[PDB]
């Protein structure tokens, strides 16, 4: 399949240069798999979900997201027009208060939550974990994101935007799960974007456009915008039987274009999420 004229990080991770606006990808589109996104919510009457969306928890006395991000970073995974995975089921979980803050304990409940709910799931092909969201560094963060990645969920984390080494902030820190660090439509890690030994693979951040609340669209960044990104592109490797939830991350790192990104300080893996399709 082939969607032109695509936001530039859709055409970027399945290309092998910048500069171009198709996404090619295989037609499964991530059929069968789930993607929980952890979050502010995630607007479900939005038609770009189609009815692919539902929210299933809320830690506040709504399950709205009344903030947008949840919703945009959805929109990045399985919306029909800005998604990577056009065909996947979409889960919300919001942790996240409508200005976007979390108490850590809530979002360690939700993140349990995760690996007991997907046995309420169909799910066949993979389940996948979507967190755009950190802070300081903390144990018992990185050992909920281990539990719900050793649970068989796909666990993808946000680097962090303070331009630093993540090894400092959770969950991104936490070592087994897939810290994703941020781009541009350039192949210049994005200005904020985190950095460090712990990212394992970098997703387009920067000028990312995507579904906003209202049923509209708003052209944000962050690694919250990158995380996403290869959040779909694992649903959509385990439709296509490539890789398994335990497998993605590594998958992912040995498929990816290797060399490419300006700025990686050293010690930052070179390394962008990629699908392999047109080539
Ligand atoms: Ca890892």
């Amino acid at each position: 399949a082939a969607q032109t004229n695509a936001p530039w990080g859709l055409a970027r991770i399945s290309s092998t240069s910048p500069g171009t606006s198709t996404y090619y990808y295989d037609e499964s589109a991530g059929q069968g798999s789930c993607v929980y996104v952890i979050d502010t919510g995630i607007e479900a009457s939005h038609p770009e979900f189609e009815g692919r969306a539902q929210m299933v928890k809320t830690y506040y006395y709504s399950s709205r997201d009344g903030n947008g991000h949840g919703t945009h970073c959805a929109g990045t995974v399985g919306s029909r027009t800005y998604g990577v995975a056009k065909k996947t089921q979409l889960f919300g979980v919001k942790v996240l208060d409508d200005n976007g803050s979390g108490q850590y304990s809530t979002i360690i409940a939700g993140m349990d939550f995760v690996a007991s709910d997907k046995n309420n799931r169909n799910c066949p092909k993979g389940v996948v974990a979507s967190l755009s969201l950190g802070g300081g560094y903390s144990s018992s963060v990185n050992s909920a994101a281990a539990r719900l990645q050793s649970s068989g969920v796909m666990v993808a984390v946000a680097a962090g935007n303070n331009n630093a080494d993540a090894r400092n902030y959770s969950p991104a820190s936490e070592p087994s799960v897939c810290t994703v660090g941020a781009s541009d439509r350039y192949d210049r890690r994005s200005s904020f974007s985190n950095y460090g030994s712990v990212l394992d693979i970098f997703g387009p951040g920067t000028d990312i456009l995507s579904t906003w609340i209202g049923g509209s669209t708003r052209s944000i960044s962050g690694t919250s915008m990158a995380t996403p990104h290869v959040a779909g592109l694992a649903a959509y490797l385990m439709t296509l039987g490539k890789t398994t939830a335990a497998s993605a991350c590594r998958y992912i790192a040995d498929t990816a274009n290797k060399g490419d990104l300006s700025n990686i300080p050293f010690g930052t893996v070179n390394l962008l999420a990629y699908n392999n399709y047109q080539a």
